[PDB]
């Protein structure tokens, strides 16, 4: 069944994005294709964090995270495939709430506190309450991920 | 933080799926943007339904659901936008487990057995652990939702 669910999967086309958190000072991210918006009131927004390979356990000990939405495939495998230690070397970064890494080349970002870890099966859901949100650039061209690529939207 | 959810969520691109149940012999389902992977082992899916909407309760209330993927705007727009008593005298399907209606222009098609439900905020997690999967269509044309639209991938 886990084959399957990864056959259908890669062909479910899956918006993108880079969530950061400074864990106990060291900062940590990671590209993720669960993000997405929960509730609107209270206004909260999830994604989903493995918990065999310990993607989980910097979110649970801290008490933000910041939701980086980028249209730089760069970025995206940077915090997919490169060591963890590297990849705040290679880019240009700013701290916001508790620390939270915002990356510059993204064109919007959100902050979250930390509202609840749920465990289910292999993953653990992440959940932020939305503090703040910023559009910080209004011309992008939006990315989801499929088979294993980054493609743009025909036509906008 | 509601609308600074949405506005950025606008233009977030996710992908789509109808997920529909067979309610105590009511046929029902629903366009949702937030259907994903949750968990490999054991193997479980995953979507948020509303619950001021009353979207959970049918997936509560019965054992299984459907999860279809289809490539027609059409069919995305009925189980968005038509009463719910009409949505299943347009079009053509049959049913599986559980007595679910699996629609015919779905390219392909996951069985889920309810494995848990867990209300945050105001929509609740309705996670199914994946019964049986299905390819049926080989050639079709992925889409995403975003900005009300539903885009087709440049270029494949
Ligand atoms: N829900 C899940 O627990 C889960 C897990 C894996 C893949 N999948 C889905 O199946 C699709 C295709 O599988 P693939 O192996 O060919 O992946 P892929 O697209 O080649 O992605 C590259 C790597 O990122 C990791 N990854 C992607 N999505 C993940 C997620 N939801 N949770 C934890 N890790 C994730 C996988 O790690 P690993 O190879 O080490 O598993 C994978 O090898 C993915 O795009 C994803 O949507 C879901
Ligand atoms: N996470 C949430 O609780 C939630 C709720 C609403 C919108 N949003 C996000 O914000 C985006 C744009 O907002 P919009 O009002 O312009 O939506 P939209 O794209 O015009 O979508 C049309 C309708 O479908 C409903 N809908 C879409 N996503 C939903 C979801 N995640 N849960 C429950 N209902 C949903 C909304 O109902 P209503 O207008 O009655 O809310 C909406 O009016 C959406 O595409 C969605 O990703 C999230
Ligand atoms: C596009 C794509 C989507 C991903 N989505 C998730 C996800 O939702 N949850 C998760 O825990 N890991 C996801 N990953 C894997 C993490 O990005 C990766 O495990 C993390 O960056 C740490 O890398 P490492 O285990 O090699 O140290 C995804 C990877 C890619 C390529
Ligand atoms: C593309 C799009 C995505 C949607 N995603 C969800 C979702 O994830 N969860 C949810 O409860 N409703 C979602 N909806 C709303 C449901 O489809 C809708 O409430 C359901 O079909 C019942 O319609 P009704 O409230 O008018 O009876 C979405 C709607 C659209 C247009």
């Amino acid at each position: 069944m886990a084959e399957v669910i990864k056959s259908i999967m890669r062909k479910f086309p899956l918006g993108v994005a880079i969530v950061t958190t400074n864990w106990k000072g060291e900062l940590v991210g990671m590209t993720v294709n669960t993000f997405n918006s929960l509730s609107l009131n209270p206004p909260l927004v999830s994604f989903f964090a493995d918990r065999m390979k310990g993607n989980d356990i910097p979110y649970k000990e801290s008490k933000y995270f910041v939701v980086n939405f980028t249209d730089n495939e760069e970025l995206f495998n940077i915090f997919a495939l490169k060591p963890v230690k590297e990849r705040f070397r290679e880019i240009k970064y700013k701290e916001g709430i508790g620390g939270c890494p915002i990356l510059y080349d993204s064109y919007a970002y959100i902050e979250a506190k930390l509202y609840d870890t749920i465990d289910v099966g292999d993953h653990s859901i992440i959940v932020g309450e939305v503090i703040d949100g910023y559009q910080i650039r209004d011309n992008f061209t939006p990315l989801v991920y499929m088979n294993r690529k980054y493609y743009k939207l025909s036509s906008l």
